[PDB]
Order: structure tokens, then sequence, then C-alpha cells
């Protein structure tokens, strides 16, 4: 029993972080082969983030001008090239320690552990929520830049965040790992905000089989719904619409308590307009939408890696 | 800069981590050197639930009777012994990714990560507070006795819980890794439940010290208070008595916001009173317990959103 935010074992992706420093900017980077992937920004001072030309300032840089440092080991960069906002900096020596990886970008909805590190040091690891608003909330300090995000599927890690910016609302914007910005964001010192973000649906409907599961069942009623009236309530609250998709995904859980999506609908309809009288539910007084049905089903089962 | 419940990286921990077997049972254990460490009850069977005599138990087992399986390799058990409730399997290899490591024993409000494993595989890591009544309030299904809790501070793990077992309640119960159990539960099927929790309300000032370093001051007041009269009030919401230990760990977080520890006492007790009026602190609408004053100036800026 029990239900908590939980993130993946991190000890495979502990043993790929680095330190990359570029002149007085030291930042995160990831060792996977042969190659340290880091944001692009490390070449940059603070006079250049205002307005940066990345080719430019590239070009003058040549490979002894990047230190990278695993544990108390210097690394020998022999070559350097650009993709997208990421920086690639070929290394004399594989990383004996890379995993089964693939790089993934993932969609809004979709959660993930990052593993927060500082000087190449990792420091945290915590499970977040691509917001429908490509925002993360995040937990990240000055020296973040270029920790990690990732999923683990069997003996797989699919990378699929690197942190590069805080935005002035405490929420944080990255890439994925071919440097493809997540949101309407660049890396450059501007004016760049968050857009209003709404509640992810299909994921509180998880959480409530969650709860379920757990005992927590005082929010089931006997009433059900239909997609249209439900999306009619969800647009008003600043819910995601419910797709025939989300409440395919949510099938199993459907069929393993005996409350039909439909049937959770019609609970969450009557929180949305009622609110929890008083209540909780899992030890939260709010709608949690950080838990997929993916993450539901793995925690309650004990899958493993 | 945003706040979230984190744990430490569990690299260090899923390298030590192993399968124990005896009998038909399967759990977790911890190698630690050329020791493995797991509950004592992998050696119980279907009718030595009630009342089982460990010493009685073990003295009929060789040191073959236990499978111990790190991946793939099989461990060869060479000495056993019984420390409290745990068991301790002298093995024949030395872990060569045994990290710097110590025990602790914690007290309640202390806070930790919890790597659950089965089968001597790593499934989550998550961070849990040793509560008040000697609980945790974990996320284990049958098959993760033997994960344990640890702290890192300083490339050092702090081993301080071992899981043992579920209360009727949906909490969970086990020992430090000298086998001394957290609070008074014993590794029997008798009747058991947790005391009434309360409210670590020293975790509750820091997480409000959290917010107000992260530029939130809704809930401040004008108010300050006498301890004592704190106390009397923070009792009838079930909150843990603040004492003068719980005041000066505070000063560090009190210096750095210039509110005075007995100030922020008084927004507490005002947010006792009112609720947060549909406001979230911190992304929640209930007041959290489980981020120690240490956890917040680890997570937090050295520099204050004025
Ligand atoms: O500057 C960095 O290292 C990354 C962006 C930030 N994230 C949080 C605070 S500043
Ligand atoms: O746990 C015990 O000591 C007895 C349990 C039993 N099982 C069958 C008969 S009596
Ligand atoms: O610990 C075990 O492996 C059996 C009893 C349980 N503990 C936690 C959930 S069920
Ligand atoms: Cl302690
Ligand atoms: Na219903």
């Amino acid at each position: 029993s029990g239900f908590r935010k939980m993130a993946f074992p991190s000890g495979k992706v502990e043993g790929c972080m680095v330190q990359v420093t570029c002149g007085t900017t030291t930042l995160n980077g990831l060792w996977l082969d042969d190659v340290v992937y880091c944001p692009r920004h490390v070449i940059c001072t603070s006079e250049d983030m205002l307005n940066p030309n990345y080719e430019d300032l590239l070009i003058r840089k040549s490979n002894h001008n990047f230190l990278v440092q695993a544990g108390n080991v210097q690394l020998r960069v022999i070559g350097h090239s650009m993709q997208n906002c990421v920086l690639k900096l070929k290394v004399d020596t594989a990383n004996p320690k890379t995993p089964k990886y693939k790089f993934v970008r993932i969609q809004p909805g979709q959660t993930f552990s990052v593993l927060a590190c500082y000087n190449g040091s990792p420091s945290g690891v915590y499970q977040c929520a691509m917001r429908p608003n490509f925002t993360i909330k995040g937990s990240f300090l000055n020296g973040s830049c270029g920790s990690v995000g990732f999923n683990i599927d069997y003996d797989c890690v699919s990378f699929c965040y690197m942190h590069h910016m805080e935005l002035p609302t405490g929420v944080h914007a990255g890439t994925d790992l071919e440097g493809n910005f997540y949101g309407p964001f660049v890396d450059r010192q501007t004016a760049q905000a968050a857009g209003t973000d709404t509640t992810i649906t299909v994921n509180v409907l998880a959480w409530l089989y969650a709860a379920v599961i757990n005992g927590d069942r005082w929010f089931l009623n006997r009433f059900t719904t239909t997609l249209n009236d439900f999306n009619l309530v969800a647009m008003k609250y600043n819910y995601e619409p419910l797709t025939q998709d989300h409440v395919d995904i949510l099938g199993p859980l459907s069929a393993q308590t005996g409350i039909a999506v439909l049937d959770m609908c019609a609970s969450l309809k009557e929180l949305l307009q009622n609110g929890m009288n008083g209540r909780t539910i899992l030890g939260s007084a709010l709608l949690e939408d950080e838990f997929t049905p993916f993450d539901v089903v793995r925690q309650c089962s004990g899958v493993t890696f």
C-alpha cells in the first residue's frame, strides 16, 4: 500500500554526469559513448547572452577551450559541433559506464525523472510532468544547467530533457537531447513568459484510480457521463479535453477497480463543481495531475527494470 | 526557484541491493563490504508467523540454506549471525561497489530517501519522514522487505531504515541497520497498530520559511506569540510540541528571511485557524511537514526573493 511521487533509480544516469567549463561558465554535461552533451550557452559570457550569435562565438573556440571533468579525471576534447541548442564535445575516451540508452522527445502530460546536478555532481532526483505549456515545475539553482531528465524502460534509459533556463514565474525550460526546445523559448537573456497552463485531465483520472486502489473512495458516486458533457466542464475549469485515446489508456485501471473512465469523470465533474468538502485524496487537498496512467500501474504493481 | 520533494541520487545504494532467499521466502538484502543485511523474518515459515523463536529457527540453518544473488552472480555465504531484528550473512566476496557508508538511527521528524526494491532490483526512489508515531508513509508492495532508507551528505551514505512490515492503516514499520525497530513494533504477525500520528511542527515552519525564500508572503501577519501560547494552540490541531531545540534549529532560516521564529509561529497559528482560502503554498493546499530545516537549506537559494 501507499502512493508516493517516485523517481526512477538514478544510478545509470549518475555515471554519465560531467562538469563542462568554457571561460568563466561552468555547467553540467552528459557523457555517453565518446560525446559530452551540454547547453550551447556554455560558450556565452553574460554580455553574449543578451543577443548571442552561437555560430560566430563557436568557430572562435577550439577543443582546448572546453574543460571537461569526470570526477577528478580531465577528458581530452578532440572535436566540437552544435546541434540546435546543444553543444556536442567528442572526447578521446568512451564512457565505460554508458548505459543502454536512446534519445526520445516526450509529449506534454508525460512524466520523467530529473537528476539535479551542480558542477557535474548529482544532487537530487525528483519526478516532473512536461506541463501543457511546455514548462516543468522543477527545483533548480544557478549551476543546474545541463541537468537531464529521463525514463527507464526495462534496461534502456530514454533521455528526454536537458535543463537550459528558469522563467520569471519560477518554472523551468529546456530541450530534448537533440537541442530542440520544449515550448516557445529561446536560449537568450530576453523577456520570456510561461503561457497560461492547463490541468492534465487523464493524469488527474489516473491519480483518482491510484486513490481508489489505496482505499480512498469517498469521491466515488453512482453517476456516469459522456465525453462531450465532461469536456464542457473540463473547458470551463481549464482542464485539457479528454480524448477517446485517454479513455482507452485508462482501460486497465477501469477494469481493475470497477469504476469506468466516464464513471470516474462523473466523480471528477463533482469535485471541480463542489470541491473536496474539507477532505483529502492520497494526502492532497488539490487534484494532482503529475501521475500518468503508466505511473499508477507501474507503482501499484512493483515493476523493477 | 521551485520546491520539490527531492530524493538523494540512488546509484550508491543501487550497487548494494541483492536478493536473499531462505526456504520459499525471498526479499531484499543490503551488501556492504563482505556482509549482507536483511530482515530476520526471511527465516520464518507459514506457521512461524505469530510467535517465531528466531534463535531456534536460526540455529537450524546452515550457511548453504541462504541463497544470495547479486544480479546473476550467486554469492557464497560463509557466516551468519542475528543482531536484534536484522540477519547478517558473511559472504566470501566484498561488494566492489560498496560506497563510503555509516549506520545512523534517526529521530521522528527526520527525512530520508527510500529505494523501493523487489527481488533485489530497484523500482523507484522517494522521500519519507519518520512520523512522530515511528511509522513512515511509504509506497511498498509484497516483496519490498529489506528495502532501505538513507541520506547522502558529502559522498557518505548514512543508512537509517530497513523495511520490515505494513500495519493495518497502510503505513510502514522497520528498523535501523542495527536491527532495532523504530517504535513499539515487533517482527511478529500479532495485532499491532500505529499510535495517533501528529504533524511535525518544526518541519511545517521550515517549509513556511521555504515559501518566503521563494517569494511568497501572503500568510504572514503582524503578530507574535510566546512559545507556550503557540504550543497550547498547535496541540489542538494534533501538532507536535515545538521545543527550544526546534526554535534554535530554525535560527539560520529566521536570519535569511528576517522573520523571527515566534513571528512565523504566529503565522502558523493563523493558517490553522483560517486554512488557505483557495490559495496554495509551494504548490500544496495543505501544510507540508516532510521537509526538515536542513532539507530547506539544502534545496533553497542562499539569497531570498524579496
Ligand atoms: O543557470 C542555470 O544553471 C540554469 C537555469 C536556472 N535554473 C534555476 C535557476 S537558474
Ligand atoms: O503462526 C503460527 O504460529 C500458527 C499459524 C498456523 N497455521 C496453521 C495452523 S496454526
Ligand atoms: O514487506 C514485505 O515484503 C511483506 C509485507 C509488506 N510490507 C510492505 C507491504 S506488504
Ligand atoms: Cl535524526
Ligand atoms: Na460515478
